């Protein structure tokens, strides 16, 4: 689990979005695995606006953050996990390292801010759901 807290805004796994949410809803993607809420406090994250390939995420089956390298956002293909099944994701990003369900929604950051939060497994991979395109989140 696991959210960023931009603005008014709540960054949540699409998969993870409650009613609350779509009651509130601002913006969602199912092919990103993304969905944008509004908040009535603001929150204390900063997103990057970067093409880094180097962070840092956090790793809730771990109690861990890790450094890691990762490819930059692109359409992959995803293996079938407990929350989705086998198809192609966009706005992805892969690093070597651990993910298991739960871990979604830990956030990936660079020295600029927060890249994006963890959406994949498996593997020995942990993917990352892209907000650094989204630059509207900063304003509004
Ligand atoms: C449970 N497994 C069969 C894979 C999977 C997991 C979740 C969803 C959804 N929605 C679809 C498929
Ligand atoms: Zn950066």
């Amino acid at each position: 689990s696991g959210a960023i807290y931009v603005g008014n805004y709540r960054v949540v796994n699409r998969h993870l979005a409650t009613h609350n949410d779509w009651a509130n809803l601002v913006w969602e993607d199912s092919s990103r695995d993304l969905l944008v809420s509004s908040t009535t406090a603001q929150g204390c994250d900063t997103i990057a606006r970067c093409d880094c390939q180097t962070g840092v995420y956090y790793c809730s089956s771990r109690r861990k953050h890790y450094p890691v390298s990762f490819s930059k956002p692109s359409l992959i293909f995803v293996e079938a996990s407990e929350y989705y099944p086998a198809r192609y994701q966009s706005h992805l990003m892969l690093a070597v390292g651990h993910s298991e369900p739960g871990d979604c929604g830990g956030i990936l950051r660079c020295q600029h801010g927060v890249v994006g939060i963890v959406s994949t497994g498996g593997n020995g991979l942990v993917g990352f759901a892209d907000v650094r395109d989204l630059l509207w989140l900063d304003e509004e």
